[PDB]
């Protein structure tokens, strides 16, 4: 059915670590066929599995990328959630660290049916050696 | 003009001193007169400030503060995580928080949604 609030926390949870290990096949599996992605929010939505595999592939990919949780999963009764994040990897060939929030709402199949990424320049930080 | 990524960041982190202290009326003067409150998340969407002063009246012995660097987005829209310390059910309370917000060109509050629920809240029991 769809997601309860403690499936919610579950299955975003489980998003972040198939980030952190980079699990492209896993990542796309969870998305609904006609899901849609904006990250970062405020560009044009991406438009289904084919898109969003592509995105998700030039993303998790000759990168080198770390994801985990920096809070609890909040989530509601009706098959949404948001969480912080933390994400580690190259930008511009160099170490940094970009921190975002997450907000998706899944389907009565407990797939996601819409992603959005919240974050810019302003939460990219580049570290030190 | 449009908030800028900083500007939407310091808006929101005045957002949530309001409501720390629970200034009321300047919470609502950051919003649009036809704005929409959906909090909870999933909860039907309170529109207008009336409704949205109405809002705030009755939910504000409470206090919030950001637990995290307000994202935001460049055009004009962000989110924040936050803790929220209140009275649920007559006993001492915390509740996480996550607020995405929209502002429009005068850089006033368009669209406010709350992801919490239950899961989200913990008492502290008598000690």
């Amino acid at each position: 059915n769809l997601p309860t609030a403690q499936e919610v926390q579950g299955l975003m949870a489980r998003y972040i670590e198939l980030v952190d290990v980079g699990d492209i096949e896993a990542i796309v599996q969870m998305y609904a066929d006609d899901a849609t992605v904006e990250n970062p929010f405020g560009q044009p939505p991406i438009h289904g599995r084919e898109q969003i595999a592509a995105f998700y592939r030039q993303g998790l990919g000759g990168g080198k990328v770390r994801a985990s949780l920096t809070g609890p999963v909040r989530a509601s009764h009706n098959g949404s959630g948001a969480m912080p994040f933390r994400v580690e990897m190259v930008w511009n060939g160099q170490p940094s660290a970009l921190d975002v929030i997450d907000v998706m709402r899944f389907d009565e199949h407990g797939r996601i049916q819409t992603c959005q990424a919240y974050w810019s320049e302003v939460n990219l930080s580049v570290r030190e050696p």
